[PDB]
RNA sequence: GGUAGGAUGGCAAGAUCCUGGUAUGCUGGGGAGCCUGAAAAGGCUACCUAGCAAGACCCCUUCGUGGGGUCGCAUUCUUCACCCCCUCGCGCGAGGGGGUUC
DNA sequence: AGCTTGGTGTATA
DNA sequence: CCAGGATCTTGCCATCCTACCTCT
DNA sequence: TATACACCAAGCT
């Protein structure tokens, strides 16, 4: 029964959270909080230690599978070529460990007269070379690999280092020659640097290159006299590689023409569009005001801009010799940031970049492409545009000219500007046609060419369609469930309010220094772009620019060990590892030899330098601190100082603490994407407005409504001085959403001005009619929120993960143990029997009328019966026969000939037995490996109730009391628990606390707890629902920096978190009135039993039907 | 005007994936050197080789516990049930995507 | 002889 | 780690559109 | 505006 009410929706997006409020209004006064809920989500992250999202881990695993499958196919095709040549591939076994290396060495060194020996060594060498071929730019062809210098400079430096280290000069000094020589001279030497945790020097230090392996192949071919066609076939088989590709479904669509893909920046239509649009936005002085350029002025400037081979027309040049303006400042509306010494008029106007690159490539390589040079001078702009589009879109996964194949290879080697622009090629051609004909700008050209009005906006995505961004998708899924539920409860909202991750309350000095930072960044990047384009890099990436900057800043030396480095052997090490949240911000990037990076791994700089011998921590710190500010460089003075401090702080960390930087891109994207989808919902549902306000407006509105989280939720003081922030209670997201429902644009401007004035600095109330009206309308909001928190209606819930997907086991395969049948059997050895038939036979041997195994790990269950025979259904194992066992007394499954421990528990099944006045409880912890080996990872299976065989790790490592009670027939399954199920202990709270939980519950009497795991057969891990771990972690952080600022409650919280309540199942489920609460999207517990997970009481839940 | 939102282009700083690779690592099979040993078998350091989620679907084939091909760790209430949407698109049982109020 | 803490291994760059 | 493609965020400059808000 | 779990061992009642 839907009852319609006037209500507003408040949306607080977050990185790992979203606050959602449905607040019913009357006039502009809030009448009732219909629903306030903080939903805690994972941001797409499944494993916090891995750091990466589930989508990212799946993509990496899928691409590892794809790489290995194509490697299989490539090596099989090489085997076929070797069999056609008569060359014997290296066998799988019964060969010397250095047979391939010595074959490579001997074939490089001397001609082998015996044809049989020559073919065998050639096949050994080539098959091994294909297995270990080194690295190539994946976008380069095999012909491009052949055109590289041979060997690479990395291998020449390695060769010089090896000759100096070993006092011998091998000729010609190939990788195979040096490796075979060193594997014989120093047995047990490691070839490449590896991840560290005795430590001897490796043979090589830098990454092996495919041109080095190719040069060794050429040397072997020249020494052995192989025919050139044979060498060519072997090269194309060894260095075969799939070209990287872009799926076209990953490319966005033109908003005006959704059937068309967005155009590449390489397109000549986009180049023409850029020039014409920029000229259409310039203004000329007219009677102390600005006027648009006339049609003739526009055509003159546009023809001067298009007719360019190099970017040499500045805005001052355009004003002075092209426009014939009497003064340089007469040209107004220049699209550049204003700076000193007339920088805006010193900046370059756009040009046809693709035509300039193609003309440069033609004039440089007229020998290689004379037919293409003639065709390019022959054809017109439309045919050139079609050719350029084909050349720029050839990289799509899914030429009209009969060009010679060498010329086609040269053009595919030609580099064009990358990146997609907003419009399609057809749209750009039409829009540019309208502006060049009518003299209009982009807006009027869009109106004319596409028949739209001044109110036109691009089409927005709907609520049901995702972005592919994990944080945004989590926020969107939660919001759309909330909105669907709230719409069927109370109708559509009157208005929707969304908070955007933007901030404007900044000082003029802050604005000036950020402007100077942007100016210095642009000047340095333009310069470094110029020398990199002179060096041979067409379109430098941000990481290219960072690499050039750090190579200039450290004089082409490693930042860690000081070894000399170059462009191709350097690595950009994340000082804070990516798996520990480490960002790509340039203070987190260190230029590194590569050996230092590979040895450092995930370990922090200090925890690696402390025990290492290659680098010195203090030497690295002093080299960073000894950097001096030049006259002109990338950073400003303040930026250079803060950059050195950030780098030093990143080197100094001795623990795997997460990244210092709190990135807000995902929050901003979530806010903008959810706003676009809420605008779509409002168009489809007649919502009057979807307003947006900044975060600081919401914080200032909380300040001026006297909404304190510690007062609202009666949270005790954690600091001796001042009050705790909003983040101590996780309900603050829902509070922020409620506050967001009150905001109007005028009061938002007033509170933004007020907060900006207080940053630029007790206190003074804001002064505006909108502030007065909003304050009088939302005077009662404080009392309403106090009553809502008093009746505990603001819920904190995590969405459940019920799908049985993810990692089936741990990634480390383990060797099996062995145990003889006739020997004495302990309980743990009986629990570790791999084969289910042998396990069941031994189970029946220990207890005949039995389905489960009832043992203790330390008890000697069976004696050393010297004539014991285990009779399977396909074999009889005598007392001498050896039974395969899992290596450890923990849950594990057989995977690919080895043993793998089970992964995290998917769920726990709750079993209750005993009398009704005092029942006994136990958990059956079920992993995805249990479901996999039980065959339950299939269609039509309820994973929480489907039976698990006794040989599964779940039933093997259940508690002995649970096993005896299930076998005796008294224990029945009454429910299930997943990580994230809320345990509401009731108004009485937790009554079985002892030791540390009692001391935590004196100051934080939490009745709502979240299941986080099941750490053994008798325990469940619970953390409080309403309390944040980041607040406790920053308590621990500020405790070191400040003297005893934490209160008793602050210290108690700081030591309770993060392990929290490692609780006993018997001591948790013994609380009467404890409820396992599963909530609807509005934060309301699901009590009616339907086809969605519902709340249940472990005391009174019936056994499963 | 002032604030806010949106378009396009530029510039700056970032975030998320996607495609293709490399070098290790683990397990199985090996073994170059060293050591402990030998009437008495295993280590250590490397290197070689195969596999690297369990598995699923398709086609083989000059028949087999194999060969080849495409996939499989995302979309957090699994499965079931109901309702909605796009697509197997004749008012279809279906392939995906969404929602289910306490 | 059971619960409470403490430490640590887990596939990587 | 490597190259390099796609999607997007935030801030500033230029232009165009929208909406409301505030003081003479 | 964010980020460990399942196993293995001590430890004082
Ligand atoms: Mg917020
Ligand atoms: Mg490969
Ligand atoms: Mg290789
Ligand atoms: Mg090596
Ligand atoms: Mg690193
Ligand atoms: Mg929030
Ligand atoms: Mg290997
Ligand atoms: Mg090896
Ligand atoms: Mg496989
Ligand atoms: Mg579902």
């Amino acid at each position: 029964g839907t009852v319609p009410v006037t209500w507003r929706l408040g949306v607080d997006v977050g990185e790992r959270s979203i606050g959602l409020a449905a607040v019913s209004y009357e006039e502009d006064k809030p009448k009732e909080i219909l629903a306030a809920v903080s939903w805690i989500h994972d941001g797409g992250v499944g494993d916090e230690r891995s750091g990466a999202s589930r989508l990212a881990l799946r993509g990496m695993a899928r691409r590892a599978r794809r790489l290995r499958r194509f490697r299989r196919a490539r090596l099989r095709d090489l085997d076929m070529l070797l069999s056609e040549l008569g060359w014997t591939p290296l066998p799988d076994k019964n060969v010397s460990p250095v047979d391939a290396w010595l074959a490579r060495k001997r074939l490089a060194e001397e001609y082998v007269v015996d044809e049989t020996e020559r073919r065998r060594l050639l096949g050994y060498a080539v098959s091994h070379m294909a297995r270990h071929r080194g690295w190539r730019n994946p976008w380069t062809t095999i012909k491009d690999l052949k055109n590289l210098p041979q060997p690479s400079d990395s291998w020449e430096r390695t060769r010089e280092s090896l000759e100096a280290r070993y006092s011998v000069s091998l000729e010609p000094g190939t990788v195979g020659q040096w490796a075979g020589y060193l594997l014989q001279r120093a047995p047990g030497i490691r070839l490449n640097p590896t991840q560290q945790s005795l430590s001897n020097a490796t043979a090589f230090e830098t990454r092996l290159r495919q041109e080095d392996v190719l040069w060794e192949l050429r040397c072997i071919a020249d020494v052995q006299g192989l025919p050139e066609d044979v060498v060519s076939n072997v090269i194309d088989a060894v260095f075969c590689q799939k070209r990287p590709s872009v799926p076209a479904e990953r490319i966005g669509r033109d908003p005006l023409d959704p059937s068309q893909l967005r155009a590449s920046r390489a397109c000549l239509e986009f180049q023409e569009y850029r020039i014409v649009a920029a000229v259409a936005n310039l203004r000329i002085r007219d009677g102390s005001g600005s006027r648009p350029l006339s049609l003739e002025e526009r055509n003159a400037v546009i023809e001067a801009l298009l007719a360019q081979t190099e970017r040499s027309l500045t805005w001052s040049d355009i004003a002075l010799e092209i426009l014939k303006l009497p003064n340089e400042s007469d040209l107004t509306s220049v699209p550049e940031e204003d700076g000193p010494s007339s920088l805006a008029y010193s900046q370059f106007a756009p040009f046809d970049e693709t035509s300039a690159r193609i003309a440069e490539f033609i004039a440089k390589n007229r020998r290689k492409i004379p037919t293409f040079a003639q065709w390019w001078q022959e054809q017109d702009r439309t045919s050139r545009s079609d050719l350029v589009a084909a050349l720029a879109d050839n990289s799509i996964a899914g030429l009209l000219v009969h060009l010679p194949d060498a010329e086609l290879e040269a053009l595919e080697g030609l580099a064009l500007p990358s990146g997609r622009v907003a419009y399609s090629r057809l749209t750009l051609s039409g829009l540019t046609r309208v502006m060049r004909d009518d003299g209009v700008d982009v807006h009027n050209a869009r109106k004319t060419c596409f028949g739209v009005d001044d109110n036109w906006r691009p089409p927005l995505p709907a609520l049901h369609e995702a972005t592919g961004h994990p944080v945004v998708d989590r926020n969107l899924a939660i919001l759309r469930k909330f909105l669907s539920s709230a719409t069927m409860r109370w109708g559509p909202p009157q208005s929707i309010v969304v908070e955007l991750a933007r901030g404007a309350s900044e000082s003029r000095e802050r604005q000036a220094e950020e402007e100077a930072a942007r100016r210095a960044h642009r000047k340095a990047n333009d310069r470094i772009r110029a020398e990199l384009r002179a060096s041979g890099l067409s379109d430098p990436s941000p990481a290219d620019l960072v690499r050039a900057r750090l190579l200039e800043l450290y004089d082409c030396h490693c930042m860690y060990c000081g070894a000399p480095i170059s462009w191709e052997n350097s690595e950009l090490d994340h000082i804070v590892p990516r798996t520990d949240g480490g960002s790509n911000r340039h203070e987190n990037l260190a230029i590194t030899c590569g050996a230092c990076n590979k040895e450092k791994g995930r370990r922090p700089f200090a925890s690696w330098a402390e025990t290492s011998n290659r680098v010195q921590l203090r030497d690295v710190i002093d080299r960073v601190q000894k950097l001096k500010y030049s006259g002109n460089m990338y950073w400003t003075r303040d930026e250079f100082s803060r950059y050195k401090k950030s780098v030093v702080a990143r080197l100094k960390r001795r623990t795997s603490d997460p990244e210092v930087i709190q990135s807000i891109e995902s929050t901003g994207y979530a806010a903008v994407a959810l706003r676009d989808r809420l605008l779509s919902y409002g168009e489809k549902n007649g919502v009057a407005q979807v307003a947006v306000f900044r975060g600081g407006v919401t914080a200032e509105a909380r300040r001026w409504l006297d909404i304190s989280i510690e007062r609202l939720f009666s949270r005790v003081a954690i600091f001796a001085q001042s009050t705790s922030t909003k983040r101590l209670d996780r309900r603050h997201h829902a509070v922020d959403a409620v506050v967001l429902t009150t905001l109007t644009p005028g009061v938002a401007k007033t509170l933004a001005d007020a907060r900006s004035r207080r940053v630029s600095a007790s206190t003074e109330e804001p002064q505006s009619p909108a502030y007065r009206q909003w304050k009088e309308s939302c005077s009662g909001l404080g009392d309403l929120l106090i009553s809502t928190a008093a009746r505990d209606s603001i819920a904190v819930a995590a969405p459940l993960r019920l799908r049985p997907t993810g990692a089936l086991h741990e990634e480390t395969l383990r060797a099996f143990s062995e145990h003889t049948v006739g020997a004495a059997w302990k309980g743990a050895e009986l629990r570790r029997i791999v084969e289910p038939e042998v396990y069941a036979a031994f189970l029946a041997l220990t207890d005949p009328g039995g389905r489960f195994l009832k043992v203790s790990p330390s008890e000697d269950v069976l004696p050393a019966d010297e004539n014991r025979h285990i009779v399977l259904s396909d074999r009889v194992l005598g007392p001498r026969d050896r039974v395969k066992l899992f290596p450890d007394d923990r849950g594990s499954i057989r995977v690919r000939g080895g043993a793998a421990y089970i992964a995290s528990f998917h769920h726990a099944r709750v079993f209750r037995w005993g009398s009704s006045h005092s029942p006994s409880f136990a958990l059956l912890r079920v992993s995805l490996a249990d479901l996999a080996v039980a065959g339950l990872l299939r269609d039509g299976v309820d994973v929480f109730t489907a039976e698990l065989p006794p040989w599964t790790p779940a039933w093997r490592y259940a508690s002995i009391a649970l096993v005896k009670a299930v076998e005796s027939g008294d224990a029945k399954q009454v429910g299930w628990l997943v990580p994230g199920d809320e345990l509401d202990f009731g108004p009485e709270g937790v009554t079985t606390a002892a030791g540390d939980l009692s001391m935590f519950l004196k100051y934080f009497p939490e009745r709502h707890w979240v299941v986080t795991g099941f750490e053994d057969d008798k325990r469940i891990n619970l953390k409080p629902a309403f309390l944040s771990a980041e607040q406790a972690e920053v308590l621990r952080t500020e405790r070191s920096d400040r003297p005893d600022t934490l209160t008793e409650a602050g210290e108690i919280l700081a030591q309770f978190f993060p392990r929290c309540w490692r609780a006993t199942v018997a001591k948790v489920l013994c609380h009467p009135g404890l409820t396992v609460i599963r909530r609807t999207a509005l934060g309301q517990p699901r009590w009616r039993r339907g086809h969605l997970p519902y709340s249940w009481r472990p005391w009174s839940a019936d056994p499963w039907s």
